[PDB]
């Protein structure tokens, strides 16, 4: 059993605002699919609500949604009341959002982090990325360009 986290952040650490992600990076969809396809994905209820209906649930993955609400209906996902209840498959990828990343970081042995070269100053209410300590090791990838006009790069980090 392992847990990984996968997220994208601006250089400020902002990952979400107003119930959405404040940029688009279409080229990174392949990476997101390569990492998560065929595995369990776990997300917070707000992130589930943010998915367009076309990809709710995300196809080819076992979708799990965390909520404290008894009998919340998430058609296409299994709703659980604790993160630990979701960790039943060999590989579980936490796909957001801010609250669930913070909850899951202690359990994680991999982080796949896309850094987007955009200023995006923090504002009240923003969802923020977690911070990795010195227990993690890995590499920072080369800069890639997105047709959106932004450059981005991948940090692939891991620990025992
Ligand atoms: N890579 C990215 O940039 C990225 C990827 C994913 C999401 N996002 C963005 O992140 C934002 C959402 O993040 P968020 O922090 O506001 O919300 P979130 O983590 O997606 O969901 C929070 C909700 O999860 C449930 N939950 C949280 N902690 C729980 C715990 N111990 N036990 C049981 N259930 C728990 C609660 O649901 P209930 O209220 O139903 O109890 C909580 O209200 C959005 O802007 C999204 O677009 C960004
Ligand atoms: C349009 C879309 N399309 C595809 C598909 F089907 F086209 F590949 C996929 C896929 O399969 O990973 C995924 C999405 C989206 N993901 C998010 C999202 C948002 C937050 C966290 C994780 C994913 C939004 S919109």
């Amino acid at each position: 059993t392992m847990v990984g986290l996968i997220w994208a952040q601006a250089t400020s650490g902002v990952i979400g605002r107003g119930g959405d992600i404040p940029w688009r990076l279409p080229e990174d969809q392949a990476h997101f699919r390569e990492i998560t396809m065929g595995h369990t994905i776990v997300m917070g209820r707000r992130t589930w609500d943010s998915l367009p209906a076309k990809v709710r649930p995300l196809p080819g993955r076992r979708n799990v949604v965390l909520s404290r609400q008894a009998d919340f209906m998430a058609s296409g996902a299994e709703v659980v009341g604790s993160l630990e209840e979701a960790l039943t498959s060999p590989e579980t990828w936490v796909i957001g959002g801010g609250q669930v990343y913070a909850l899951a970081l202690p359990y994680a042995t991999r982080c796949e982090v896309t850094e987007v070269d955009i200023g995006l100053p923090r504002e009240a209410g923003d969802a923020l990325a977690p911070v990795l300590d010195e227990t993690w090791r890995g590499e920072t990838g080369e800069w890639r360009f997105s047709r959106s006009g932004l450059r981005y790069r991948l940090y692939s980090y891991h620990r025992s």
